[PDB]
């Protein structure tokens, strides 16, 4: 699979690119001189926990189109934005590896953290490689990167194998953590590679990226090895540590550069606890919006005050006996039965075991549309658009343009299992239809 | 209200017809020379019990028009027939009095009894008034009826007077069981009427309706009062017995020929007991018809003798937990989830009392048509058609125009009380479901 | 003539209705059991004097539909509306009788008073007639209503008689007040009603009109009868004039509840009165709106403090000698021949009496639109659609989408008695004229 990023005179320029699982999505960002491919073991952890995991190759690396021209950070974000205005990615986390660390932080400071919602930076760039006057601990001077260039130009298959030995620390880790078969496939995987690309790489690795740092809105990873010979954790994390305090900070004890394979363990409960975290900050941000639209239609009293409560309660994980709340619900004076309906639909939602009880009739009559073929017929054109949705904020769009009548039945017709949505599109539905009623009032 | 019937020179024939209540359909046909309006007190009983009352004033009568043409019983008969095939009334029951007694006959003789359900004869002409020699149980002579026809030419109105005398009982009942404003109101009544008609209308009594006695197909009803003096129960009624043996026979003691008024009640209890037991044949009809469509799905072996043995059940009038029913069908080996469900739904339906039960998941998720957004399209769309019906087979028909997947989609949409049709339609549906499966295997 | 209201199974629910004279609508809502044609000598006293009269038969009665549903007063309403809304009646005054009072009240309540001027009380239910703990001043408690039921449901006829002797105080007034006839005439239209609707009726009385009473916005006129048998004025009356302060209320000496027939004189001297002054009150209300657009058009000065001074006394009903005052105009210096011929024209118009005089040179000359073809091509247009309405705003805002010069030719044209339309129309284009002149300025 293929998106177009621009033109190279009479032929496209192409990034592949990888869609696998379900769930919030993360987009990865190999480094160099590999591909989309490389991530493998961190994917597969990734996919088993329930995320969408994301892939893409670089321009003139793996399977992507091999260009010569716009080998720089400003083409390479603009790239990687390319590819998220494309599949219109929501709530998305960005995790970079070596080079993709660059994209992530260049990205992020020139296009905003409106789509973003949390950052990783593995054995990072940052903040700048070069070692100048008013950079003291920059880790190589100028003469050191013009080294590598001629290096690779000279004979850049030669090169991957010597590359490969300081990346992997393979004086170390052959037979150990990694096998001799799987250097193989990362120097075929170089090999394929574009020569051009090749040799303009390096060139980008002493990109400044200080006066991005400041820009990370999210919250973010820093996680690099020790023994990385590549990135000298000592000019690159630990310098990047102190320019942004806020991150949370994870050293892997003896780990090379290439910590993805050898270290795959180590860097797989790191990165899921980060995205575990970021995950049940983005449930309590769902619940907590569900939560102020819901109570939108409840009249002032006490009762709105045990109804928030236990909304509250049941979005925290306290397991509450739903047939005692349905029961509370339902005997109720002042609320109306169409207010009592949608709270019903709302916790039988929320709550996290429903324990086998049945559907209740009082909400069932509730959210029937009134028995209007009309309303019913828009309800299912309505649940038709919300099983292409995927977010919160695109359900409850498309949901503020149909009738409260309609509404409600589609709720009912959710409710009653008639159909079926994810959860934070229902939520959509539900919140729609709770702006359509506060509204009237 | 009318329905136009013929034509007459530059003016069209229009019959007042007058349409309450819901339920089983009933037409009542008065007598001479009143109109539909003096059936009040029977159409008032008739409603509280829930049937369709239908009243309509014959041609030259009450507040229909007044023509000079068609005052034979071919041509009444043809009139009750346009309005029979007019408002399509199904399983209907007929109701005669006095004149209307003959529509009856000649109507059920010449059209045949497609439509209607039963029959009931009040003060009947039948079977033949006149006296001749191969009649001789005959009321009265040519001569007497040509010197009745004579008395209203000369003077209508004033005859009206000597004619409501006799039709009463009035030297018996004035004061007693009608009162002087009744009669006030008969006179009226017939005053308004149409002056050719009056005169015409006399000597249409003596039609011989011997040869339409043996078409009678259906349940019958004979009625008469011992005391009748216009139409003596001896040339009458008790002969009427002898010819339709078949017939239901009842002697109101000591009652005119204005009984609907003076007897009321006791021709309303005789009346409504005559249609409450053609009301549970043309019930256990439905449920018999419905059994049938239900076991066309099953697989021969013993458990469609359980089931069929619980139908039965049900459908004679036991009450059965459905609690307990529900639980033994969702627990059944062999039977598909798709079969339980329709099983699931007629029970529900069926069953007496429901007792507060809630709906059963098994069988929500058996007639959800697998949450696919065009079958339930199709229900909503076949839910509105349903909701015009009134009758099984109306309903049945219309329903075989869809796909099995929006039919059973359709069923759970009213399984689910997100619609509502009646109970008759209803088996309808299901029945349109069982053939539609029954047809694939 | 007849207005459809709903649908009862196959026939339509129709209300018979009449429409009579011409000017401000007049609606006159009958009592049980009879129609309108009850309120005759009202109806002719109301066409004498220049009112709109409209009457119709409430469903069940008269020579209305007969159906055997939707007897209660959220449907009577209901069905009053669509009639108001069906002939688009504006600056209505709705006036009931006995069971005619409640409509007036549940209408005014549910769907507010923008089309009506006023409403006037005659013989009222309100405020509520049931007997219970929290309505002490009740008429009767339960079982006296349920005993009026069941004495219609075994004779209407009968019970009709007994009625009519309470309703009309017969054993007073017979052959004095009252003729024979005219009680004969009572009881057939009792007659003609519907058997259902006669005993449904009387259930509907004792609705609780205490939440509808606060509703009433408008000038109102409550009257009843000191010797009324069949509503004590005590319990009905009385009480709502507490209940309602701000109507104007008088008691007639002595008279019965059929105080229509009896008291025909008492009854439309104080009608038409509280018809004069809310007429009176709805002309000063377009008066001074119709002042403040032509006084927006003249120059501030003290000519304009002697022009309005003029028009509030001819506004006020203090006859001034045309003559005079259009020798004054003419002659006045500053103002724009435009200006003159504008109040010339209002003054000719708005002057009680014009006393034969003839149409001034100086008007004319004003309001001829210059002699332009063009111009008078499009007054005769606009007063083509000047013909068809009936209100000032309506006239007002067609006269609003033309020219000035067509304007004033139209003007002119009127003036001439070259065309005519009613006074307020008039109003709304000389208003018309007087912002597009106002408006350039």
């Amino acid at each position: 699979p293929f998106i177009t990023v621009g033109q190279e005179n009479s032929t496209s320029i192409d990034l592949y690119y990888e869609d696998h699982g379900t769930g919030t999505p993360v987009v990865l960002i190999h480094g160099f001189p590999l591909s989309g491919h490389s991530w493998e073991r961190q994917s597969a952890a990734l996919l088993d926990a329930g995320a969408r995991v994301i892939t893409y190759d670089r321009r003139g690396f793996g399977q992507s189109s091999q260009p010569t021209t716009g080998y720089d950070y400003d083409t390479f974000a603009a790239d990687l934005n390319t590819v998220l205005e494309t599949l219109d990615l929501q709530d998305a986390v960005l995790v970079g590896f070596s080079m993709g660390t660059g994209e992530v932080a260049r990205y992020v400071s020139s296009y905003g953290t409106a789509r973003i919602a949390a950052v990783a930076f593995l054995a990072s760039l940052e903040p700048f490689l070069l070692k100048t006057d008013d950079n003291p601990d920059g880790a190589a001077p100028q003469e050191f990167f013009d080294g590598i260039v001629a290096a690779v130009k000279a004979d850049r298959y030669a090169f991957y194998t010597g590359f490969f030995n300081d990346f992997y620390n393979l004086d170390e880790n052959l037979g150990t953590r990694i096998s001799e078969e799987a250097v193989r496939n990362s120097w075929n995987t170089a090999a394929s590679g574009g020569f051009f690309a090749a040799a303009a790489a390096p060139t980008t690795w002493y990109t400044d990226f200080r006066a991005d740092i400041p820009r990370i809105d999210v919250p973010a990873l820093i996680l690099h090895g020790t023994g990385d010979r590549t990135l000298p954790i000592e000019n690159t994390a630990r310098v990047f540590h102190k320019a942004l305090p806020s991150a949370e900070y994870v050293e892997v004890e003896g780990a090379p550069h290439g910590l993805l394979w050898t270290h795959a363990e180590e860097v797989n409960t790191a990165l899921l606890a980060f995205l575990a975290k970021a995950q049940e900050a983005q449930k309590q941000k769902l619940l907590t919006e569900v939560e102020t639209y819901v109570l939108s239609i409840i009249p002032s009293g006490p009762l709105k005050a045990e109804i928030a409560q236990r909304l509250e309660d049941v979005f925290a994980g306290k397991n509450t006996d739903l047939e005692v709340l349905m029961e509370w619900l339902k005997t109720r004076p002042i609320l109306s039965p169409l207010t009592k309906g949608i709270l019903g639909f709302v916790f039988t939602l929320t709550v996290p075991s429903e324990r086998g009880l049945q559907r209740r009739r009082f909400v069932q009559n509730a959210l029937n549309g009134n028995g209007d073929p009309n309303n019913m017929d828009k309800a299912v054109k309505l649940y038709r658009k919300l099983k292409r949705e995927i977010t919160f904020h695109g359900a409850k769009e498309i949901s503020l343009s149909y009738s409260a009548g309609a509404l409600a039945s589609c709720m009912g017709l959710i409710y009653n299992r008639m159909g079926a949505v994810t959860t934070e599109v229902a939520f959509g539905l539900v919140c729609a239809t709770c702006e359509q009623i506060a509204d009237s009032q």
